[PDB]
DNA sequence: GGTACAGTATATACCATAAA
DNA sequence: TTTATGGTATATACTGTACC
């Protein structure tokens, strides 16, 4: 399937990065382990971590 | 192949996009048919442009 | 009701580096 | 010399809309 970011997914995600210390800090793999969602990949958390990263700073 | 965006490349690419009128007025096939190179697709431009707007505005 | 396109989201491939 | 990873580049899929 195909991965949806939806609303709650990013909520999630943004809190986790805030927890490793803001976007550049954080890492795929630690937001991976904060989130702990079944069937979430690394490669998921990967590509979202770059868009998020490049539409902050 | 898959593409490479070259220094010459991108200051094509880039040079076109300024004649458009900057990254938001400029459009993939506008920006394609400025460049005039053999192979460049339209989707090549597009995904590139994508990454140019937000490493801009 | 089918193109052709823009805009956008997500995925995938590349490249370097560290650790074993 | 493999494996795992992060960073990054590029590609591919989705979604709407205008035109015909």
């Amino acid at each position: 399937a195909r991965m949806r970011w939806t609303p709650e997914l990013h909520e999630a995600f943004v809190e986790a990065v805030n927890s490793l210390g803001g976007s550049e800090r954080a890492t795929p793999k630690g937001v991976l382990k904060i989130m702990k969602v079944e069937g979430l990949t690394i490669y998921h958390v990967k590509s979202h971590l770059q868009k998020y990263r490049t539409a902050r700073y």
